[PDB]
């Protein structure tokens, strides 16, 4: 699934930004 | 499966929201 | 599968959230 | 799906830190 797969890579990269800009 | 759908659109727009307001 | 449904579930409630906190 | 299962522990985490973060 497309959609799955995208939302699973933005997740990821949404945790490590979010993760990024707390620090 | 609505429910996996939904979500990943909110993941999604949960991502670009977020980066928009810290911009 | 019940952890992708909490998933699914939980990424609706932090989207919820995290839209209050910042109103 | 390994990576739906790695998003699917990630957005758990995600809420988990953004909540402390938020307290
Ligand atoms: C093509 C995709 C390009 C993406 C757009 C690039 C534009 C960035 C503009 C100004 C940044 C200046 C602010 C310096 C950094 C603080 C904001 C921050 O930390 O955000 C990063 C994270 O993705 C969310 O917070
Ligand atoms: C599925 C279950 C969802 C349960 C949802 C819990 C609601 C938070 C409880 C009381 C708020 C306390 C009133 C003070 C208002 C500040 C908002 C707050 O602290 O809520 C926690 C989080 O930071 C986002 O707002
Ligand atoms: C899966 C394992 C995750 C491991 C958990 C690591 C927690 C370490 C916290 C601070 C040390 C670095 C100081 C960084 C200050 C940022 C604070 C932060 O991490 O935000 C979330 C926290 O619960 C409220 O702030
Ligand atoms: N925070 C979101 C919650 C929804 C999912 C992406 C991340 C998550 C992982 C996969 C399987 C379901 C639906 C999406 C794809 C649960
Ligand atoms: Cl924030």
């Amino acid at each position: 699934d497309p959609l799955a797969v995208a939302a699973s890579i933005i997740g990821i990269l949404h945790l490590i930004l979010w993760i990024l800009d707390r620090l």
